[PDB]
């Protein structure tokens, strides 16, 4: 129908959008923490104690597969980045204090970006 390409012409556009904050908020990680998945080769206890493993490369895939629907499935994946890396790591860590600076900075993008998801519609 012309209204499921009128919805995926949104959806691409969304993905279009939620690309380019994505980019944003990786550019605040400079050193990488937060690029790749902890390995369980080097980490093998991981599951133990975090469920939900998130990093920004799994992100990206599920970002180019249109997988996020709306602004808020996208933050939830953010949000496990810096929750899980906040629990799983002690304060006096160059890891935990990455995980803070992300989430401070992070918030400015993710501001904006709300205003313009609703705003576009």
């Amino acid at each position: 129908s012309m209204e499921q390409v009128a919805m995926e012409l949104r959806l691409t556009e969304l993905t279009r959008l939620l690309r380019s904050v994505l980019d944003q908020l990786q550019d605040k990680d400079p050193a990488r923490i937060f690029a790749q998945p902890v390995s369980l080769k080097e980490v093998p206890d991981y599951l133990d104690h975090i469920k939900h493993p998130m990093d920004f490369a799994t992100m990206r895939k599920r970002l180019e597969a249109q997988g996020y629907k709306n602004l808020h499935e996208f933050e939830e994946d953010f949000d496990l980045i810096i929750d899980n890396c906040m629990k799983y790591n002690a304060r006096d860590t160059v890891f935990y204090r990455a995980a803070v600076r992300l989430r401070d900075q992070g918030g400015v993008v993710l501001r904006q970006a709300r205003r313009e998801v609703d705003s576009i519609g």
